[PDB]
């Protein structure tokens, strides 16, 4: 469902919810009733981010709640990526590269789901770059070499040597931060956050 | 605040699929220090359509990139003196059926619409189905007595209830009210949740 | 249906994480028949703690393993007469504060717990707060005037609310209610979401 | 929180919950206030499954409701697995082997996630043998050879041949099938349910 005909649908929804009619809406937002009519036609691809929060605010909901979710970008629920169409981009942490992301398939109707196969450059544990933590959980696996893994509080972090073939599990929002063991060059892990 | 959230938002979810100012910026056909403003709080004008984009791109909904409804609450509460409710006329088919009295509303619990309604006709045989709404709702007879009927409208189940009677009925279950053969009118406190 | 559910939840858990029935046992220290049993719906005398020991081999909770709790709704409603509603008296530092007055509820929303509140002291000096419960409340005075208080005891807000006033509560928010000074009592419909 | 004390923490939640004092849920159980009294005092170990269903149901709730989340089962936030310590069994479809699990970490406070590095030991596709679809969607990732997948409708699935490298996701309950591309002998693959 479009963003507009998504938001006709759903403005309709609230504003019935809350038994207002077209004019009682328009009263609140500078409008006429025909403009509210209009909305629900799908005529409001136009309205500013600004606007539409003050939609949302009059009422009493959030804008997520008058716009459609994401999609469906499935094929009867599969979808696939082939292997050279995957993104690639530079990881950098404190003005020096620290991972290359190569990103795998993602999806609409699971938008949490960012899966990636991430080579980490650097083998010097005190070049460790702590992130601030994710929304969501985040699933590893080291696919190649040898990870020094750090997390919890920057200042005095948990640390961990993980062998190829060890798995992970780092809970949302814990801070954490990769390197290959000390002097080992590089090492390549699959990160699945979710 | 809107373009404050979006601004907040918009830069983690970035973040989360391990973009950059400018890998964005191409995918939106936009420049990187354009979407850097919006990250500084000036997104405040991109449009619905614009929106949809964004979230597009970024494989999610506009509502994972705009914030939480807010919080219109003193100290965790909310209160509505009477005569300062929302009435409204309830109209089907060219009839005023019901009259909703609106009560106390919150953005910290939007599903929540309660409403004290005067349920107007008194001829069960006139009345009038709505298809159900998303949500439950909690119905109590504050006046008068009350003739339900719900279900299958050709065929519905029926209940005849005396004030003080309560009632909950499950989301998508169409419904309608009248008070009693010839008692006249009734009045139901509503809570839809 | 508890170990019916459990059967069904049972069998479906274990092969999520691909264990067949004599890889399961083992870690209970069972016989893989014994787990046929259970999977066959012959797990009704397995104690708490024995589930949580088959819970935790599976890397999940008691509740994910159970059913939910039921319908028992008549084409999604439930209807309560009046004088038919539970009642039970509320202590509070052995004084008659509440007198709860349960109205209906359902196990499809098991949350909801909607009463008719007897407020029977009218001094609010006397007032005594509940440390604040999960789930929100909404409230509609029915009869008299309410003198509520709420946020921290020691130096609270309030409000003298008359008949029709509704308000919101939010969860874990705490709250004490009396008739308004020298009114006698008063009465209010509480509906617990 | 153990069985028995998370059960008294919610059992006593839930009844005041409703306004009843523990004569009146007695009186719906068979039991005497004291032996409910002293549940709520950690002693309800020995309940049935059945005894807890009726418990949950005068209640008018769930046995979910009334006992406690799985657990924690982390370190700060984090969980290992070292690739030895990785659980395996032997996935068998029509009475002929198919699959080789190799389990990876686990975690009770994501009990949904199920990641599992999976060798394919069949490469005739007609051999593949459909799954009834999982509760939860799946992130897979090609990890050696190449995997001939079906999906949807085993009568008339749809079907794609996937490399080395490529990655897919499957909706929670739509039923799939795996094999090493025809002839190609064996594939791998890192399955990781969510
Ligand atoms: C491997 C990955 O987790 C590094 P970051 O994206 O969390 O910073
Ligand atoms: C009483 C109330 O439920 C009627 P409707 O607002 O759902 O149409
Ligand atoms: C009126 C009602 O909220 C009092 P309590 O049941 O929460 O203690
Ligand atoms: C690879 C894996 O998805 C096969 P199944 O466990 O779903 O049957
Ligand atoms: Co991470
Ligand atoms: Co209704
Ligand atoms: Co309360
Ligand atoms: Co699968």
């Amino acid at each position: 469902k479009t963003a507009s005909t998504g938001f006709a649908e759903l403005l309709k929804d609230r504003r019935e919810q809350v038994k207002m009619d077209h004019a009682a809406l328009a009263s609140l937002l500078g409008e006429t009733p025909e403009t509210v009519a209009a909305w629900e036609n799908g005529e409001g691809g136009e309205l500013t981010l600004t606007q539409l929060g003050r939609i949302a605010h009059v009422l009493g909901t959030s804008i997520g709640a008058l716009t459609p979710p994401a999609g469906n970008d499935l094929d009867d629920g599969v979808i696939i990526q082939m292997p050279d169409e995957r993104p690639i981009l530079k990881g950098v942490r404190d003005n020096v590269d620290y991972y290359v992301y190569n990103c795998l398939v993602r999806t609409k109707r699971a938008p949490s789901l960012v899966p990636l196969v991430v080579d980490v450059l650097t083998d010097n544990p005190d070049d460790a770059k702590f992130n601030s933590g994710h929304a969501g959980n985040e699933f590893l696996f080291v696919l190649e070499g040898e990870i020094h893994m750090k997390w919890g509080d920057k200042e005095n972090p948990k640390e961990a040597l993980l062998p190829t073939g060890a798995s992970m599990f780092v809970e949302e929002h814990v801070p954490h931060a990769f390197t290959a063991a000390k002097g080992t060059g590089s090492a390549k892990l699959i990160a699945v956050n979710f």
